[PDB]
């Protein structure tokens, strides 16, 4: 009945616990000590961190809880506006934009994105096959090049041309600094950086003046409910939203996937063997990517251990009781600590920290709400299928074309922004000399 | 593009008289030894291809290219199992409903509710064995069938077959075990007495199920999920006709293949004393209470490996059938047209030396220490894909609980030096397998 709570810092309460460069991993350690639920207090704020499937499946009851904007999302809202990810469910523009943009993430839409995904994936393979002997790969940096370019091309027919650069694009230079101010919360840079983004979004809009992409549905798509299309201001927020949401969590997944592969050679061989027998053409087709089952299992197990969007927030729609012993009042917050939920020994067994993609051969074997890397309910990730198709294509192409070596025997160091990434992860790729 | 081998033919009967034998799975295994990874098998009105290598079977398990086919054996079982889960086609509406309605009752979480009743039946087995007089022996497959039938009856439907109080098995299964016999005999096959008996058999099995369905305060069991469960997709519950078919289906599928596994597991243990001692040592240090708990059974890792290795050599459901959803090519050299059949010869697949090495015939549970070490689709005792065994974990929990309790409570002796004689129905079992058990005098 009484909720545990970590150590306090006087009038600052629990807030200095987050004054660290790895806040998610610190919260995981607290969850290891205090268990499935603990209170977290800050000046002006109270929330509860859930970490067990037993409590989180109740929090995922959409009749009792709705998506809440965490403090991290409130700061992203200062430039993402009422885009899909930083709007409340009751805001008119959420459901409107939701109804207009859901078709562009359908299976018929994924078939149309596929050619442009392969375009960027080929650029990645050719960069690696053009390396000299004893040169290494900076994995998360190259994966960020790929995912940013994919969403730019597939979504808006804009070429960031990240593989022609050392220093990333001027647009995201503002982003990582603007997102830095958001996570760290200099105010001059934030305002000057926010303008830089709107200036790109203008170039992307003016240039569209054909195509079958996200940007088309935003200018021409009409919400069946209200009959209205999106107004100019909201489209600009969606572009910013999709540029951000569309790349960084996907590049973390690919980076973590390759990390776990080179640390588990038995899993690597099974995935490489599948890639070899399935990807028989010089360019993978859409149907061939759907056939990479074990590769998809690899990606899901990487998302289990290190889900790159590591939390989401909920609030109680009415007075209710959680787990039969924790009464909540209307408006109270919850935080779903996804990495801890995915380490629930009562769901996954004792080998939670081991990388075994074989857990995911049967999706029906996994209990309800035990696996939530993409959020929950109507506010779940709209880009899930985009993300998994791109990552499966790219990982399959990587496994087909190269043998990989953990030549520094890398020690996992997870850098935390609002997402997770293995920092300093480097490998060597020995080409298999299979032409494209 | 290669031409497919084929065994000897019998004129207009083609290959069919090859199955006119009392050990057809072992006969098909011998043909696979002669002809290799694939061979065509023809019968009047029927053609299928038997796969035996991981190389081809890993392709056949691609669900975008192949779907479950009802073999001639499953078609005959359908005459009384109806559109139950095991004898329905994937596109039949009642498959996906019953599948969506019944998966929760087979979840790893769900076993915790079955566990007490599994222990109920397992204690009766231990107490029967410690109550034997000196120099009395155990009839292993007979007692394992007593246990598994009672477990599925109790855990699934709160019905007590009370097999450990009987010499002659239950009247229901006498019809059931005879119905599977007549169905099996029809493949190899004036027969009016066979058809009169068959319908009378369906009547005994049905009327018993309608006793419970008509008879049945709620419960944890399967039957509760069937009467109250609603398909999340269509919102509909099962109709009464399908429910009875599921009961018949689960009564059959729930016990017969599981008792063969336990029988084969105990056979291999007493033929490999070093493995038995290693398994017995784990049982002792883990089963520290008079009654095993759910957690402790989960901790019997080596026992689970023992059961997996028994399933490798003699998978008690020895085959399953597939059909090509579209024109495709198997292995780059065998073209298949839409609708063509395959048969997966599971015991032969599990003897692929390119997967397991040259010691394929040796009982070594350590092969299953790492699941990530096993190549894809090399181990298929429970079928494939969405049409895989729904009761897989029920079976493995029951067998692990029962086998661990046996190894904790008795030392076993192969006092006749039993020669393995595998009886074939639609499943496999070691016939005539008998042992002596010296109680260790550990109370319950
Ligand atoms: C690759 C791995 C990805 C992960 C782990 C991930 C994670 C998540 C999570 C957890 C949420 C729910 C956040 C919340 O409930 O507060 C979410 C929402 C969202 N994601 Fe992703 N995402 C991924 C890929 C993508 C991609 C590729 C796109 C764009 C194409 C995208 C666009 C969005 C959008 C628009 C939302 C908001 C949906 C809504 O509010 O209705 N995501 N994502
Ligand atoms: C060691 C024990 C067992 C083995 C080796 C085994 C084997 C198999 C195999 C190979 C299949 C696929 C058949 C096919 O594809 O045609 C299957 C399906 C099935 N099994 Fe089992 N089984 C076992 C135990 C059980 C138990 C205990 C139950 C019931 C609780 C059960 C119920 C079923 C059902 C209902 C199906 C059909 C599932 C569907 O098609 O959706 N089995 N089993
Ligand atoms: O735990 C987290 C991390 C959640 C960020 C996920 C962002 N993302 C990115 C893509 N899709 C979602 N954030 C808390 C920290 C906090 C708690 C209490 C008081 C102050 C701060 C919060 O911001 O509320
Ligand atoms: O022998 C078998 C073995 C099938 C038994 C599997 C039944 N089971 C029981 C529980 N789980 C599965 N299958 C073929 C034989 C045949 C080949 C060619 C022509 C006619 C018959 C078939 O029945 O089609
Ligand atoms: C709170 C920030 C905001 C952003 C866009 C529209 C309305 C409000
Ligand atoms: C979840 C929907 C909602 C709608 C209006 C107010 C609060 C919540
Ligand atoms: C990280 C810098 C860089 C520079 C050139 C090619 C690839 C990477």
């Amino acid at each position: 009945k009484e909720m545990p709570q970590p150590k306090t810092f006087g009038e600052l309460k629990n807030l200095p616990l987050l004054n660290t460069d790895k806040p998610v991993q610190a919260l995981m350690k607290i969850a290891d000590e205090l268990g499935e639920i603990f209170k977290f207090e800050a000046p002006g704020r109270v929330t509860r961190y859930l970490s067990s499937q037993r409590l989180i499946k109740e929090a995922c009851d959409e009749s009792r809880f709705d998506k809440n904007l965490s403090q991290a999302l409130k700061f992203v809202r200062d430039f993402a506006g009422d885009g899909l990810k930083t709007s409340w469910t009751h805001e008119k523009n959420w459901k409107k934009a939701h109804n207009i943009l859901l078709p562009s993430f359908s299976q018929q839409a994924m078939k149309g994105y596929h050619a442009m995904m392969v375009d960027i994936a080929v650029q990645l393979v050719q960069k690696w096959e053009r390396l000299n002997a004893d040169e290494h790969i900076e994995v998360p940096e190259d994966m960020t090049r790929l995912t940013l370019d994919t969403i730019g091309l597939c979504g808006f027919n804009y070429r960031f041309n990240s593989f022609y650069r050392d220093q990333p694009h001027p647009f995201i230079t503002s982003m990582v600094r603007a997102l830095d101010e958001a996570m760290n919360k200099n105010k001059r840079q934030f305002q000057e950086d926010i303008k830089v983004m709107n200036d790109l979004v203008d170039k992307i809009i003016a240039d569209r003046k054909q195509s079958d992409d996200l940007l088309t549905h935003m200018l021409n798509g009409k919400d069946p409910e209200t009959g209205e299309p999106l107004d100019d201001e909201n489209i600009r927020y969606q572009i910013i939203t999709f540029l951000i949401a569309g790349h960084e969590t996907t590049s973390g997944l690919l980076s973590f996937a390759l990390y776990f592969l080179v640390k588990n050679p038995h899993v690597l061989q099974k995935a490489a063997e599948e890639a070899a027998r399935v990807l028989v053409d010089p360019v993978p087709s859409y149907k061939q990517v759907k056939q990479l089952k074990y590769v998809g299992m690899v990606l899901n197990e990487a998302l289990r251990l290190w889900p790159t969007a590591p939390a989401f927030s909920l609030y109680a729609k009415e007075d209710t009781v959680l787990g039969g012993e924790y009464p909540l009042e209307k408006g109270d917050e919850l935080m779903v600590l996804i990495p801890q939920l995915h380490r629930d020994k009562t769901i996954w067994g004792d080998d939670v920290e081991e990388f075994r993609p074989e857990r995911f051969e049967n999706p029906s074997a996994i209990p309800q709400h035990a696996f939530k890397p993409f959020g929950n309910g109507q506010r779940a990730c709209i880009g899930q299928q985009f993300a998994l198709h791109e990552a499966t294509l790219v990982l399959g192409m990587m496994l087909k074309h190269f043998d990989f070596e953990d030549h520094t025997n890398y020690e996992l160091d997870i850098k935390e922004t609002l997402t997770l990434k293995p920092e300093g992860f480097v490998v060597k790729a020995k080409s298999k000399k299979i032409p494209l």
